């Protein structure tokens, strides 16, 4: 989710 949430690799809390 991260592609489309933070940046690319890291989302929220997890890992990515």
């Amino acid at each position: 989710v991260a592609r489309g949430w933070k940046r690319k690799c890291p989302l929220f809390g997890k890992g990515g």
